[PDB]
DNA sequence: GGAATTATAATTCC
DNA sequence: GGAATTATAATTCC
């Protein structure tokens, strides 16, 4: 269990870090049989970060503006995971910062379409876009994002119930043989 | 006018004849705008025969067990379409004739799927299946029809009142059996 | 999980 | 209306 439910090869990082929380979900089960999760956002004086959080018990602390200091968290590829084995500590004063305003903007600003599709495939890709279509299969769902200079299609093969201006947590993207697309992956989500 | 309405390069048949009707479809709508049509199983002595009928003043003379003539009807690949220019008549008893058991038991008889692929691409397909399979897509509804022991897939490219078959069409790579312009779907 | 394979639907040309 | 083309979904292999 010191692993647990963490993506494989991610870094382990014992050194404690302070952070203030910018954003939480509500928790929601990724999986069939496996306790629930969900995404935050963070940041620290020198920039921001995107974490899946899959110990409830710890939802009550990620909480807008609050500050905390995480102990023994996960890095996988620049996103933080945090399981049972990570310490989370309330902030104490001395160690408490003003995060620059341009991060928190940065954290808030959704990457453009046009940009998404020549980063690395796999890479993961979270963000509020406009919506075209939606499609309706047996085993997917289909949507076309855009932006004002590009678009792309999103695949969801995961469950089709509270599927109905969007944001995207966690995707996928996939540059295959074809054209580019977003696919729905272990924590993908979907707030409206 | 004449030939309207009828299949292309069906033959033409002044000479008249007396058949008896076997079985008849509710009239339906298989194309918009135009009339409606319905499906019918007529027979004579030496074949039985199925007809597509698009003269819906005709509807009454088609009742189950009546004898009828019928004069200028045409022949599509041995199909028989009938439309306003062909003359249909109650037939007098002396014609009245009496159709074998035998060909009553082929007009009935669903051929098999096996011999089905087997026939000609284009030949027209008339028979009661069963289905285990049936898949909604936006633009087409494709069932599974089989028997003990082949099957074969259908595709319906029409409007989806849909919970026997008349007239689809036998098509390459896998065959099929595809909805056409009088497809016609009974429970 | 992603790409490549196969299955399948819809479009198009004759 | 049928077949071949292309678009699309699903399956499979690494």
């Amino acid at each position: 269990t010191p692993k647990k439910n963490i993506s494989k090869g991610a870094v382990l990082h014992e050194k404690p870090m302070t952070v203030m929380v910018l954003t939480a979900t509500e928790p929601f089960n990724y999986k069939e049989g496996k306790e629930n999760m969900f995404h935050a956002t963070v940041a620290t004086e020198s920039q921001y970060y995107r974490v899946k959080v899959f110990n409830m018990d710890l939802k009550e602390k990620f909480t807008e503006n609050k500050f905390i200091t995480i102990s023994k968290y996960f890095n996988s590829s620049g996103i933080l995971e945090i399981n049972e084995t990570a310490t989370v500590s309330e902030a104490a004063p001395n160690q408490m910062f003003e995060v620059p305003k341009n991060i928190i903007r940065s954290a808030k600003e959704t990457l453009k379409i046009s940009k998404i599709k020549e980063l690395d495939s796999g890479t993961l890709i979270y963000g509020v876009f406009a919506v075209e279509k939606k499609k309706v299969n047996d085993k997917s769902i289909t949507f076309k994002i855009k932006d004002n200079e590009d678009n792309i299609k999103v695949v969801w093969d995961k469950e089709q119930h509270n599927i109905n201006k969007l944001q995207l947590f966690s995707f996928h993207l996939r540059k295959g043989n074809g054209k580019p697309i977003l696919h729905s992956g272990n924590h993908s989500f979907i707030k409206g």
